[PDB]
C-alpha cells in the first residue's frame, strides 16, 4: 500500500549507529532500513535487493544499518519474537539468520509467539538473545522520525519502500 507519506516521515532523526551494521564502518552511502521479519514486504524488499546491496557493501560504497522493528500488529508480533533471536555480536552471521529467516517466513509466521521461539531454536539453531535497549532504541527512533511502516528505507533525504525498483535503488546509491 501507499502508506508512508515521506513528507511526514523526518529523515534527519534516523541515526547510523543503532542496530544491526553490515559492510564498512567508513563506507560513504548510509542505507538505513526498518524492517520487521515477518513482513512479506519487508520480505520482497529484501529478495529484491539482495544482489545489488551485496555488491555495493562489498566494493566500500555502502553500508547498511539494519533496524529490526518490534511491531504492534498481531501477526508481525511473530517477527517480533524472531528479532530476539539475532547475534548482534556476529553480523556477517546475523544477515544470513535474516536470510533464513525470511525464506522461511510462511513457515514461522503464522505460528503461536511460544511456537516461533521453538522453531527459532529448533528449527534455526538459534539461541534467544533479545537486548532490551536496542530494541526501545529502533522504537523510539522510529518514532522520532515518524516511521510507522515497515520497511522504510533511508538514504540520506531519499525515503522509499519495496516498490522500489533496483534501477531507481542504484540512482538512490549514486546519489
Amino acid at each position: 500500500s501507499n502508506a508512508m507519506d515521506i513528507s511526514v516521515i523526518d529523515a534527519t532523526k534516523v541515526n547510523t549507529e543503532t542496530g544491526l551494521h553490515i559492510g564498512e564502518s567508513n563506507a560513504p552511502v548510509k542505507m538505513i532500513e526498518f524492517i520487521n521479519v515477518r513482513c512479506p514486504y519487508c520480505r520482497k524488499w529484501f529478495e529484491e535487493s539482495e544482489e545489488l546491496l551485496a555488491q555495493s557493501v562489498k566494493s566500500g560504497k555502502v553500508e547498511r544499518i539494519i533496524k529490526l522493528f518490534d511491531k504492534e500488529k498481531e501477526s508481525l508480533q511473530r517477527g517480533n519474537v524472531m528479532h530476539h533471536y539475532i547475534d548482534y555480536s556476529a553480523p556477517e552471521q546475523a544477515l544470513s539468520a535474516l536470510h533464513k529467516m525470511f525464506a522461511t517466513q510462511d513457515e514461522w509466521g503464522n505460528l503461536t509467539l511460544e511456537e516461533v521461539a521453538t522453531y527459532a531454536e529448533k528449527n534455526l539453531g538459534l539461541k534467544e538473545q533479545k537486548d532490551a535497549t536496542l530494541v526501545s532504541a529502533v522504537i523510539a527512533e522510529a518514532n522520532a522520525a515518524h516511521i510507522q511502516f515497515v520497511p522504510t528505507i533511508i538514504i540520506g533525504e531519499y525515503i522509499f519502500d519495496e516498490s522500489v525498483t533496483e534501477e531507481e535503488l542504484r540512482g538512490y546509491i549514486e546519489k
